[PDB]
């Protein structure tokens, strides 16, 4: 029996663009999401973002199904261009009334909000503008969070800047496969630090419009390992500062990127970037990680490449580690002691089938989970200050590149119909969260 603490939060998580559908419904604006699917060759099978799971519509099933579940908080974001179509300036009264009326219900049930401002969905007519390249976001995005923070600040209490800005910006503008498909390493750093510095503004407003609200940001982790006791021990230390946590949480808190990221990375940001960083050390009130695979790595003439390993891997062919999230939760607390940790997304994409049984036997996707929340319970009692646990996702839904092909949910989505059929780990998840805690 692994119980975790008194209070503790059970939760599930989505993002706007991947359930919603409708993104141009009752005068929402473009976002980039829409324009990057509605170009050929850039999502798997030319999925988008026009149906998903129809969550536009189908919101209060999908809540009820929370409540059923026994889920104590849900984690969603709110689409920008819904709110304000041009990015700046005019409001959008009927996207403010589409969340109020979910924010409402969640709070009628007794379920906590947890919202994220920006999950990658950025208005078009922004990124007209350059989007996370131009300096101005950071004033773009005070204005929008201020918008959210007088309309919704009397009932959500708890907000998240960014999901993921490594990914925002790494792999929408040097990648190229996520919105907005650029391919530019100078781009792609001037990103991570408006990102940042917008990130700084948002929680500046927040203190000025919520002043009994809690406001954080959410990274994505990988647990990485070297291919030998060789260079490849600090390739794997390179891997920690740049993809990981460290990336942002040494700016907020230490007024400085990371030694490895700048010994790489030092040429492609802004020449005074240190101006900005007196702004960005802005207090936050909690750290959300993001968790889901290990890597093992070495140098290679970024100087990185990962070496595939004999483990079990998901759909995604993403190695199974679940160590990984205790070692990311307990370094976290040694390189930057947050007040407060969640794990805001972990979840696995498998090949799910509905059985004859008219039930999806997701035997996979129960053992992944019950494994990192073992793990996750060995962090809390060695020390960490985790307040929450968020399955990613509720519901199959658009995942990204990918389209359609990849399955997380503990939610089964039909498609053809919009059916929702829970599967085998919704279920076990639903009695995890009622004993709190494992057996
Ligand atoms: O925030 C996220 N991180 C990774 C998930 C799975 O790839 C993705 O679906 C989600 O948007």
């Amino acid at each position: 029996v692994k119980k975790f603490p008194e209070g503790f939060l059970w939760g599930v998580a989505t993002a706007s663009y991947q359930i919603e559908g409708s993104p141009l419904a009752d005068g929402a604006g473009m976002s980039i999401w829409h324009t990057f699917s509605h170009t050929p060759g850039n999502v798997k099978n030319g999925d988008t973002g026009d149906v998903a799971c129809d969550h536009y519509n189908r919101w209060k099933e999908d809540i009820e199904i929370i409540e059923k579940l026994g889920v104590k908080a849900y984690r969603f974001s709110i689409s920008w261009p819904r709110i304000l179509p041009e990015g700046t300036g005019r409001v959008n009264q009927k996207g403010l009334d589409f969340y109020n009326r979910i924010i409402d219900t969640l709070l009628e049930k007794g379920i906590t909000p947890f919202v994220t401002i920006y999950h990658w969905d950025l208005p078009f007519a922004l990124q007209l503008k350059g989007g996370w390249a131009n300096r101005e976001i950071a004033d773009w995005f005070a204005e929008y969070s201020r918008v959210l923070f007088e309309n919704f600040g009397d009932r959500v209490k708890n907000w998240i800047t960014l999901n993921e800005p490594w990914v925002v910006a790494i792999v929408g503008h040097l990648y190229g496969v996520h919105a907005p498909g650029m391919r530019d390493i100078y781009v792609a750093f001037r990103a991570v630090h408006n990102l940042l510095r917008a990130h700084a503004r948002a929680v500046k407003v927040f203190r000025e419009t919520v002043k009994d609200g809690k406001i954080g940001i959410v990274f994505n982790n990988g647990y990485f390992e070297p291919a030998s006791e060789k260079e490849d021990i600090r390739a794997v230390r390179f891997m920690h500062q740049f993809n990981n946590y460290p990336l942002f949480l040494n700016p907020i808190y230490r007024g400085d990127y990371p030694e490895l990221v700048l010994e790489f990375a030092r040429e492609y940001l802004p020449e005074n970037y240190k101006d900005d960083m007196s702004e960005i050390q802005e207090k936050i009130d909690f750290v959300g990680l993001n968790y889901y695979s290990g890597h093992l790595v070495k140098f290679d003439p970024a100087k990185v490449s990962f070496v595939e390993r004999d483990l079990p891997k998901t759909a995604m062919g993403w190695e199974i580690v679940p160590e990984g999230i205790y070692w990311i939760l307990k370094k976290v607390k040694e390189e930057y002691n947050p007040p407060e940790v969640y794990i805001t997304e972990n979840g696995a994409a498998f090949d799910d089938v509905v059985s004859e049984d008219g039930r999806v036997h997701d035997q996979n996707r129960i053992d992944y989970l019950k494994a990192h929340i073992g793990q996750a319970w060995k962090a809390i009692q060695e020390g960490v200050p985790l307040k929450g646990y968020f399955v990613w996702s509720l519901l199959d839904n658009f995942e990204w590149a990918e389209g359609y092909s990849k399955r997380f949910g503990i939610v089964y989505v039909d498609y053809s119909t919009q059916k929702r059929i829970v599967k085998d780990s919704g279920y076990w998840y639903s009695n995890v969260v009622k004993n709190n805690g494992l057996e």
